[PDB]
């Protein structure tokens, strides 16, 4: 008999498992260890303000934060976030990572029409980092916030970042590849697909995202937010991180945070840092990778 | 629980009853009334040429076949459809229909940039449903083939027909949105994304084609069959066929049929109607009209 204080996140841990009892064990892109289960999915209640920060492992709520609004902007320059301390982009903008994938023409902290280029101008010719694309391509984050407001029965409100043509010109493939909207009963919910998912670090962190968009566009919307639903494609986790992990499933999960917005907004391109509280953010002590 | 023959197809039965206790009451696109739980997720075996076509309720195999080799081919000409008597694109492919969308220029069987177009040739500028493709946009099919075959860990095999920048030529949206492919141990699965899906109609066909698309693909690249993942957004079922699914859901379903292909391929391109063969397809009898 299973009753839990946050049920939701207990079920997460019991994906890991899962994926350690049944999943495959494959090799990586890099050659690393791999144990894998093909095709997962989850649902996280974000119905009272409730953000899906998971607290048997601590989340970078910051890069979070700063990385969604630098998705929302449109913004394709690494720079920018990197201002914000944010160093997660890092690694793949700077010099040496361009030159091995051939951008040798490129700027210091260009990324190519990485995510939030198509998010907001789908098609569009890119060139670099700094010209400004307004008005040219699909503004998709525009027309799903339209979408919501017009037409609230519709099962067509989906943003996607998968876009073929660009995918050369990226320095790394969407790893959250599409999202869908659904409003029921003035709650909004929402759909990630998740081609690829190490459940160590990036699930938790683009759980804390696509919860976070969410929230913000309940708010733009005047809508109370209803559940987040995580899908996966490969979902995994690396060999040395079993022990990592065992650590984590025998966790008791403490609640988890609340969003509160200081403010009101214009848009969805009116939120700054500032404005986006985390209330009550509980974790357990940290644990080990290395 | 308790133990089933097919134990895919019943699990299917469970899906339509969860909905109907548990689904939320909304209206359709056309004022019609649905029960829907938005984010459902499900998997389907195909090992040893097994095809996920439901038994408890006979599916338009036909339409399936001619359809998905239609989608191949690359082409968007309804009328190709309908010399093969396939009529289940008849009424978007049609003059009232089309001028309705604006669409006054169109030819009649021209359905636009819809999924053959997009997996073919993404990001191509597309004219009319006879101009010939060849080398315009991105073969997304053959890259998918190409992956497969030489980067089997890959976790980047996806295939989208969701192109915002043509959404607005496209008679519909598409249904199945996009998929990913997995290779493990000579066996290819693959998953579906559905942004919307009626459990009574279009679910079931769209199980065939992608069941039948993977038994397809894992013969070009000389693997074997594996599993089907079937994720659904808004999975929903008509009040109006609210009856008839309950006569459904007591029916103990029937093993899935294998299919056999009756000769070898050079390529994708290679599949004829006279050689999918399809053993064993044993049904349940017809339901009263829906
Ligand atoms: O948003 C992200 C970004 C990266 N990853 C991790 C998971 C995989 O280990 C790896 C993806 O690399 P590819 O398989 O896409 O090459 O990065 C995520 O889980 N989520
Ligand atoms: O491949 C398909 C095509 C159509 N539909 C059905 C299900 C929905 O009832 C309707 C789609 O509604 P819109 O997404 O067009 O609103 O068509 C499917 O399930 N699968």
């Amino acid at each position: 008999q299973q009753v839990h204080l946050n049920q939701d996140e207990y079920k997460y841990l019991k994906q890991v498992e899962q994926i350690l009892r049944e999943g495959t064990r494959r090799d990586d892109r890099t050659g690393t260890g791999t144990i894998s289960i093909f095709g997962m999915q989850s649902k996280y209640c974000l119905r009272n303000g409730t953000i899906p920060l998971l607290t048997t492992k601590r989340v970078y709520w910051k890069g979070v934060l700063e990385e969604l609004l630098w998705f929302i902007s449109g913004s394709t320059d690494g720079k920018l976030l990197m201002e914000k301390n944010v160093k997660i982009w890092e690694k793949n903008g700077d010099r040496a990572f361009l030159d091995n994938l051939g951008f040798t023409s490129r700027e210091e902290g260009d990324l190519g029409p990485v995510y939030g280029f198509q998010w907001r101008h789908f098609g569009a010719k890119y060139v670099d980092c700094h010209t400004d694309y307004s008005g040219q391509g699909v503004d998709q984050l525009a027309e799903v916030i339209r979408q919501i407001k017009e037409q609230p029965d519709s099962r067509r409100i989906i943003m996607s970042a998968w876009n073929p043509s660009d995918l050369g010109q990226m320095v790394l493939p969407p790893c959250h590849t599409m999202c869908q909207f659904y409003v029921d009963n003035g709650e909004l919910s929402c759909q990630l697909y998740q081609r690829s998912g190490d459940m160590g670090l990036g699930v938790p962190f683009n759980l804390a995202s696509y919860g976070l968009l969410t929230h913000m566009i309940a708010k733009v919307c005047g809508l109370k937010p209803g559940t987040l639903v995580h899908t996966l494609g490969d979902a995994h986790v690396y060999s040395n991180h079993v022990d990592a992990l065992k650590i984590q499933l025998d966790r008791e999960p403490y609640a988890f945070p609340k969003i509160r917005f200081t403010r009101d907004v214009a848009s969805i391109d009116d939120f700054t840092s500032d404005m986006i509280a985390l209330d009550d953010y509980k974790c357990h002590p940290k644990i080990p990778m290395d």
